[PDB]
């Protein structure tokens, strides 16, 4: 019932009210980690970040924080059975499966940020209400094909 383009038109009229505007990026496997670094770029302190911080760099501190924090990280695998949380971990970081919620709050607590998850239908969803470093700003598609994120960038 074309829903791509009723997606797209009400996020690009949210944004719109939110004085946002998207960016490209690559809908593939790594779109999630690639808008996170995209942001983190924009509204971090150049001079406390990694420089050389790629995709799966961030796909190794994301399973890595799992992996020292599992307790915090259960819930997310059950309801079925549950999903065996060392074989997520371990085939999140060498493949290019698509990033979730998982990885959303693991990198929000390892860079101590907020990060908002903007959708049509949904209100803001912020992971780490708290972090001292600055909000980054992402935008989810459920529609523009299966889960494609793209960076906010200002005005």
């Amino acid at each position: 019932p074309d829903l791509k383009k009723m997606e797209q038109e009400s996020i690009d009229q949210l944004c719109e009210l939110k004085k946002l505007k998207q960016f490209d990026i690559q809908p593939d496997g790594h779109s999630l980690f690639a808008s996170i670094l995209d942001q983190l770029k924009l509204r971090h302190d150049p001079k406390k970040l990694d420089q050389d911080m790629d995709v799966m760099k961030l796909r190794w501190l994301s399973c890595n924080y799992v992996q020292e924090h599992r307790d915090d990280f259960i819930p997310y695998l059950f309801d079925m059975k549950m999903k065996d949380i060392d074989e997520y971990t371990k085939e999140m970081e060498h493949t290019a499966q698509w990033g979730g919620e998982i990885e959303i709050l693991a990198l929000s607590h390892v860079f101590d940020c907020p990060i908002s998850i903007l959708m049509s239908g949904r209100p803001i969803q912020v992971y780490n209400e708290c972090g001292k470093n600055p909000e980054l700003k992402l935008v989810y598609y459920k529609h523009s094909y299966g889960e494609h994120y793209n960076s906010l960038h200002d005005s």
